[PDB]
């Protein structure tokens, strides 16, 4: 059934921009940490370096070249860092490409389906007229008002009836009817 | 999406019958209604 099953597809969409949402939260959460750690650590390579001025200041070479290998092992903890960030920044880029796009492809998914709805659902409503103007009245009510007249034509077949009955041979009683009706004609000749 | 639209070409389908069923020879019905539209705009010639 489809009404359901588009909105389905739109309700998994509005989960997956919350899940992207995460996944750009979590790599912001790897540059800051990043971050923290790279500031400190370069300040951290000076710190030992300035330990090692101390026994420049006066005393052991040993302390001197001791305090360099705590700057270099910094020095290349913050190149691990460094390539760190780079892993970081372009996952970040990759994120907000992903998402941009498929926030678009979301929108006008649900936007293309329910217009389509909407226009589909307007297109079989139209087609209902159609279909509803072909249940035309043109129907039975006729073999009723038919069933009707056929007893009106069984009225007639009565009336044919009442002519095969109507002729009796009494019609010769009209005939002094008649007559009589010309002895009222001589009375009008005795008036003038 | 297809699936509903799938019933979409199934009313497109009804419309073919519809159309397959619209031809019925009572269209000379129309004419008498043409003829006196005829009649009424020769009631337009009257008036002038």
């Amino acid at each position: 059934d489809p009404e359901k099953v588009l909105e389905q597809a739109v309700i998994d969409m509005q989960e997956d921009l919350v899940q992207l949402r995460q996944a750009v939260a979590r790599t912001i959460a790897e540059e800051k940490r990043t971050e923290q750690r790279l500031n400190q650590d370069t300040q951290e390579a000076k710190k030992w370096e300035d330990r090692a001025k101390l026994a420049l200041t006066n005393g052991e070479e040993n302390l001197a070249r001791e305090a360099l290998a705590r700057k270099k092992s910094l020095t290349d903890t913050a190149a691990a860092y460094q390539t760190q960030l780079a892993q970081q920044r372009t996952m970040s880029e990759n994120l907000r490409r992903n998402l941009a796009a498929l926030e678009a492809k979301i929108s006008e998914a649900k936007t293309k389906k329910n217009m389509l709805q909407a226009r589909a659902k307007a297109a079989k409503a139209n087609a209902e007229l159609q279909q509803t103007l072909g249940g035309l009245g043109t129907s039975s009510a006729t073999s009723a008002f038919e069933r009707m007249e056929n007893k009106v034509l069984d009225m007639e077949a009565t009336s044919q009836a009442a002519g095969e009955l109507a002729g009796f041979g009494i019609e010769n009683q009209f005939a002094q009817l008649e007559a009589s009706s010309g002895v009222e004609d001589e009375l009008a000749a005795l008036k003038a």
